[PDB]
C-alpha cells in the first residue's frame, strides 16, 4: 500500500486542527481525524508507522497558548492519542527522528526563545533533556542525516540566523557547521541523498524563494533552483526521492500551493493545491489509513 503526505495543523486566521493526507500516486486529498487541540507552529514526524504532532501554539479568538503536547495519530484506526508532554511549551519548533527517538529542538514559550533540546522514547512514553544547542532558535529547521541531527537557521530573539549546528548523539554535544549563504527563519529543512536542503524562510525583511543545500562530505552550501513561490513557515517532506513543499506565507497570501523538486533536472513544479491556504503546518509521510 502506498504512502501519503500528511499535513497537520497550521494557521489561517487562527490555528487549525486539520489533518489531511495527499496521495502523490493519484492527486487525491483525504480529510482525516482532527487534532484534539488546534495548533500552528508545530512539527510532524513518523516513528514505527505512527504520525506524531509536536509542540506549536493555539492562536485562537480567546487567546494564545503555547503547546508542550505530543500527540500520536494511528492511520490504522484514524485516531489521535495523547502522549507524554514535553518539559516546556515549544512553539515554532523543529523535530528530527534518530534511532526511533523524537528530538524536539528549540521553539518559543512566550518571550522565551529556547536553546534546549529534549528526546522522546516511544517505548517508555518519556521525554528527557539532552545537551542544549549553542544558539537559541525558534522557527528552526531540523534534519537527520547519517544518524546526526542538524538545526538550521531560525530566530534567536534578536536576529534571524544563517547559522547551523550538528548534534552528535554519542558525545551529547552540539558543534557549529558552516553557515548557510542566506539568513532563514521558518525555512523548510529536509534531507535528500547526502545533502541537507534549506528552502525558503523569512529574513526579517522578505519571504524567500531561494533554496540551498549542504553536502556533509564537502561542508559547503550550494544554491539550487529557487521555488516558484516565495514562502516562509512552509511544510516540507520527502516522498519517493522528491522534495515536496506545502503552503506557507509570501507576505500577501497564506498559500495553498504545493511544489515538488526533482533533483535530477533541478526543477520545481506545481503538483497540487492544499484544500485551503495555510502556514506553519506539520508534515510527514506514512502509510495510507485503514
Ligand atoms: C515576525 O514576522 C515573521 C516571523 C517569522 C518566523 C519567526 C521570526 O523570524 O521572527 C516564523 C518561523 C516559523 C513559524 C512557524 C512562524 C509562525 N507562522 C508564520 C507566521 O504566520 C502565523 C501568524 C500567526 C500565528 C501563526 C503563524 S504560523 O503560520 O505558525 C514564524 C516568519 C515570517 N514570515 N513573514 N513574516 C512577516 C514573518
Ligand atoms: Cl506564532
Amino acid at each position: 500500500v502506498g504512502r501519503l503526505i500528511y499535513t497537520a495543523g497550521g494557521y489561517f486566521r487562527q490555528s487549525l486542527s486539520y489533518l489531511e493526507a495527499y496521495n502523490p500516486s493519484n492527486g487525491s486529498w483525504l480529510r482525516l481525524a482532527d487534532l484534539q487541540v488546534p495548533r500552528s507552529g508545530l512539527a510532524g514526524c513518523v516513528v514505527g508507522g505512527l504520525l506524531y504532532a509536536v509542540g506549536g501554539r493555539n492562536n485562537s479568538p480567546d487567546g494564545n497558548t503555547d503547546s508542550s503536547a505530543l500527540d500520536c495519530y494511528n492511520p490504522m484506526t484514524n485516531q489521535w492519542s495523547p502522549c507524554a508532554s514535553m518539559s516546556v511549551p515549544r512553539n515554532r519548533i523543529g523535530v528530527g527522528v534518530i534511532d526511533g527517538h523524537i528530538y524536539a529542538v528549540g521553539g518559543s514559550h512566550g518571550c522565551i526563545h529556547h536553546s534546549s533540546v529534549e528526546r522522546y522514547e516511544p517505548e517508555r512514553d518519556e521525554w528527557h533533556l539532552v545537551a542544549p544547542m549553542l544558539t537559541r532558535r525558534i522557527g528552526v529547521g531540523v534534519a537527520v542525516l547519517n544518524r546526526l541531527l542538524y538545526a538550521v537557521g531560525g530566530f534567536d530573539g534578536t536576529n534571524r540566523l544563517n547559522s547551523a549546528e550538528c548534534y552528535y548523539p554519542e558525545r551529547n554535544e552540539w558543534r557549529m557547521i558552516t553557515p548557510m549563504n542566506t539568513i532563514r527563519s521558518g525555512a523548510g529543512v529536509c534531507v535528500l541523498h547526502n545533502c541537507i536542503y534549506a528552502a525558503g524562510g523569512y529574513d526579517g525583511q522578505d519571504q524567500l524563494n531561494s533554496v540551498e543545500r549542504y553536502d556533509v562530505e564537502t561542508e559547503t552550501w550550494t544554491f539550487v533552483a529557487p521555488m516558484r513561490h516565495h514562502r516562509s513557515a512552509l511544510g516540507i517532506t520527502v516522498h519517493q526521492g522528491k522534495i515536496y513543499v506545502l503552503g506557507g506565507y509570501d507576505g500577501h497570501t497564506f498559500l495553498d500551493s504545493v511544489e515538488c523538486y526533482d533533483p535530477d533536472s533541478d526543477t520545481w513544479s506545481e503538483v497540487t493545491r492544499m484544500t485551503s491556504g495555510r502556514s506553519g503546518v506539520g508534515v510527514a509521510v506514512t502509510m495510507e489509513p485503514c
